[PDB]
């Protein structure tokens, strides 16, 4: 039976799904962990205890308990990424999408979904696997993990609150493929993970971590890096924010045995309504409950670990969209509205700068400000809407992920980087916004494949030869065919930096992709804050 | 009669010169001070005591002791610069051009030389004064003062030397001025100072000055402020340098009194050979004895002078060349050469910016290195050394300028900017170094009108248009003609200056305001927090 798989937990039953005029496998909601409930709230995972009968995976899984964006009620951009499941913390739940016939060995890819390390969901429209793996004959997965407060509270020296749960939980499901994904048609030794935002950090600190590296062949990562500075947080800071978010529940502070009796005791949305609270500063682009940098699951700095070349060295693709920032200044910084093209006031500029680079003093937010104001022309609602877009994307999402490139290449087998700058011809947000975080998504997943979306025809051969990229990378380590007629993306190299654009013109080489902000976000801010 | 003139320390007997196809009279070497020679070396200056007789101004005078450039023997460019006459601690003297026939009472222009404080002639081909006289209808005064340590030294607390001397110097010729001109057609009432580089500095410092100020109606400043980095030091630095000086001629140190004791028993070539040494890190367009924030001459600091008003009130016209800091990197700087396109490594382009601003920590040449480097192009030989021009010329003289002209604006009665912009066409510097820091005077002194220098005819109109701003300016404070292209005040709102090359007109806004951003306000809050 092509549809009845026994793992080695027991029996699932899965549903044949159509998709573009033919047909694939579904399995969705297997269970990879015990449902980390009651006292095992803020735990490592466990390994899901094998089952009698017949597992039905034929419908979605619950999504996790998380913080739900109600900023515009009923609009299809924002709603689009909040759970459209029951939310539990019953919710370690993976799914897979088997071409039909099943396949013998093929490559599989594991999908990591983004949203700050504190929300996200496997189960929403834009990671539907099947158009990916019916079109390029892959087995697609993608794994959940607990986010926010459940799944990153950190209590470092506490065993049952240790932080970086929700990496392990990532973990236990590469795992679970790992011993698995043979019954499916997969073949264990050549897995691709493959995330975006935090999604794509969590690649990278699976690739850094050693209790990780062996359970994948090599990676992809998308708008995101380990090294982000909202990605992770110091075992000090992690305390003080889990014992913040006691204080803002009246829970009893004084040792890490009642602080988490007490957490443990309530209601999740009680912890989600504060979970904003515990951050240092008024600030865009932060989080409460990230990754942290702990000595066990990240050895040392991560810095130190990129220095010396301790992590996996494999091949990575990687890149960036155009107008990272604009959907953070949208959300957090004054003078930003979805029905406006948000011209930015002088004053508002500097209120936003502020808001951006909230760990820097005086002297760094002036530093900033002159990197990225045009004194000719200081009035101009234009540029300083644009600068602004710009200081979100570079200090956070672009100039990280460069200095993960040019570390990791100095090591690693194989690096191709990528400029997504495509705004896609049905988009529901204003033009200002560009090329928005999240929004290379459905390109990477095949939406443009579905006539009804009203994609148009370039936009469908943009989203083929993006899958296809995707899939030969994970299948060869290479995203092009060699013999093929077609424009080469090459390899990034420490001398030539080159990178290629991807949108619908014919393919262009690049060369130090924002070279001139990133010295400034990477060498020379850092020396500055720290100067004393 | 028309050459013979009763001043008020005694006759002066002119000669009758020949300028473009006319004549016009020179009274050269009149002397306005007693000779600072001896036991009054370091001092500040006297009076010259009236004589009896005729005073035989026929003659160029002696120029102030000084270093002599002799980097390029026998070239032009560099030797045009050097004493023309014998070298003598007895210099302080000037010279007048008159109109023929002499005018009743007209306006009155005085140039104040340039040279780092530590060099300078008034006598100079490029300071000849009889084209500017004769075109523009003026009485041209050049000055002369004490140079390098003869005018500089200061031992503050000391009568014996103050420092500020060579400032005092330019002072009592102003006032030699004021209480002679009359007598050679000149209005005392409408004077107009000039000069440029150190001269330019001069120009503001007399400004800042309460002696100096009623002794000129209005000013012009060339490539130099008084604020400028290279043109002030502390009573702290000055006295360093004074004892320095001594350390390296071997005097006695134990006090004022003898140390300059020790000082005025040496030969004036002997302080020259050793003046560069005093200087407190290696750098370039960095000068060793220049102007003390005293307490006395300055009564605060320069900037709470400049932002509380305290500074006479009139009208300024005042600029930059485009490539000020070409000239500094030749002479200074690695990479460097006369007789090449001076293409720059990276290692020299390093090593240039830490010259360039000697005072800065690592963090400051960071900074500075970032904001001129295309790091797309890092190793372009010729950007890089066309970004240590900027350097050198934004942080040593446009910039510095620019605070001065927002800040003056706020309080004074009319302010005129302009950004001169023009290679000449007959240059004898190779074309890397530009528009080159002094290389405007020509200009200004109508060189240009004279065929045998082999101008073009388009900068013989560019000379007769600055010429005529520049004077009309002198005569009413405005270098517009009532009737014609205006030169627009500038103001605090718009900002705005004029380009001066054979171009026509063009009126631009904000010189430079990126770079002197960075100049004039992130970086010295960089060094002031690191
Ligand atoms: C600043 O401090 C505080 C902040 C808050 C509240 N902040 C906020 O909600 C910010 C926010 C976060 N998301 C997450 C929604 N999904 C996503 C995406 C998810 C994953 C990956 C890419 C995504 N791309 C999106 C693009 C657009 Cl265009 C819209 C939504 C996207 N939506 N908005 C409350 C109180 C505070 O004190
Ligand atoms: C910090 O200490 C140092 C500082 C420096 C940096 N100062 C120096 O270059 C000064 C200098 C002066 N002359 C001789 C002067 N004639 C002049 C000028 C005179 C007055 C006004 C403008 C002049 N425009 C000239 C242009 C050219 Cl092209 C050639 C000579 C010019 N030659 N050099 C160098 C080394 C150091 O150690
Ligand atoms: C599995 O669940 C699906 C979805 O409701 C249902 O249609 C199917 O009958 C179930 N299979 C069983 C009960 O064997
Ligand atoms: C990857 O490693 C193999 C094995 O040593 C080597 O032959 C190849 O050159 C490497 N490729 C890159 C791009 O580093
Ligand atoms: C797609 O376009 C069709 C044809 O114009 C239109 O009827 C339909 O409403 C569009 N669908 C969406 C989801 O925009
Ligand atoms: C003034 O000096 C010049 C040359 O030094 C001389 O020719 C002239 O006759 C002198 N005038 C006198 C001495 O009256
Ligand atoms: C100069 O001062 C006069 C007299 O007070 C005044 O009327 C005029 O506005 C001033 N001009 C400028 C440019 O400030
Ligand atoms: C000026 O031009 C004349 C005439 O062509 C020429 O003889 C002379 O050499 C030139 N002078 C200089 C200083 O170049
Ligand atoms: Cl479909
Ligand atoms: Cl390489
Ligand atoms: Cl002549
Ligand atoms: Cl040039
Ligand atoms: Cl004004």
């Amino acid at each position: 039976s092509e549809l009845l798989v026994n793992t080695k937990s027991g029996k699932v039953m899965g549903t044949r799904v159509p998709v573009l005029s033919s047909h694939i496998s579904a399995f969705l909601g297997i269970p990879f962990a015990e449902p980390p409930v009651g006292n095992m709230r803020f735990r490592r995972p466990e390994p899901k205890k094998p089952w009698s009968g017949v597992w039905n995976a034929s419908t979605y899984p619950n999504n996790c308990q998380q913080y739900v964006d109600e900023q515009f009620p009923g609009f299809s951009g924002s709603e689009m990424w909040n759970p459209n499941r029951e939310m539990s913390e019953d919710c370690l739940y993976l799914n897979i999408w088997v071409p039909s016939p099943r396949p013998k060995s093929t490559t599989v890819m594991v999908w990591i979904y983004g949203g700050g390390f504190y929300s996200g969901s496997s189960t929403l429209d834009v990671y539907n696997g099947k158009y990916l793996a019916y079109t390029e004959e892959v087995v697609l997965v993608s794994l959940s993990y607990r986010v926010g407060a459940f799944g990153f509270l950190a209590l470092h020296g506490s065993q049952e609150a240790p932080g970086n749960v929700g990496l392990l939980d990532q973990r236990m499901a590469l795992q679970w493929v790992h011993d698995n994904i043979q019954f499916f048609g997969g073949d264990p030794k050549t897995v691709t993970i493959f995330g975006e935002s935090a999604g794509g950090a969590s690649v990278g600190m699976h690739i850094l971590s050693p209790g990780s590296r062996d359970l994948f062949r090599r990676a992809i990562l998308q708008s995101g890096s380990p090294n982000c500075p909202w990605a992770s947080v110091s075992v000090a800071e992690g305390r003080r924010r889990a014992v913040e978010l006691g204080r803002n529940l009246n829970c009893n502070l004084n040792s890490d045995e009642e602080l988490i009796h007490c957490l443990r005791e309530k209601k999740p949305q009680e912890l989600i309504d504060v979970e904003w609270n515990v951050l240092p500063f008024d600030s865009i682009f932060r989080f409460s409950f990230v990754p942290v940098i702990d000595g066990e699951f990240f050895p040392t700095s991560l810095e130190s670990m990129l220095n010396s070349g301790n992590f996996k060295k494999t091949q990575i693709l990687l890149g960036v969209n155009k107008d990272e920032g604009s959907f953070f200044l949208l959300y957090g910084a004054p003078g930003f509205s979805k029905d406006s093209e948000s011209k930015i006031s002088r004053e508002d500029f500097m209120s936003g700068v502020k808001l951006s680079v909230p760990h820097a003093n005086d002297l760094g937010l002036d530093a900033v400000t002159l990197q990225y104001t045009d004194w000719m022309d200081d009035n101009n609602g234009i540029k300083n809407r644009d600068g602004l877009d710009d200081i979100v994307g570079d200090h956070n999402v672009i100039c990280p992920l460069m200095h993960f490139v040019n570390k990791y290449t100095k090591f690693g087998n194989g690096t191709y980087l990528y400029f997504f700058n495509h705004r896609a011809s049905n988009l529901v947000w204003p033009e200002w916004m560009g090329v928005i975080h999240g929004y290379e998504i459905e390109f990477v997943f095949g939406l443009p494949l579905v006539k009804e979306l009203n994609y148009t025809a370039e936009e469908e051969a943009l989203s083929r030869r993006i899958m296809h990229y995707w899939a030969t990378f994970a299948k060869t380590g290479n995203p092009n065919e060699p013999h093929s007629q077609e424009s080469k993306w090459p390899l990034f190299t420490t001398k030539e930096q080159k990178f290629i654009d991807l949108n619908t013109e014919p393919m262009k080489v690049h060369q130090r992709l924002r070279v001139q902000m990133c010295v400034f976000w990477n060498q020379f801010l850092p020396k500055l804050l720290n100067a004393t």
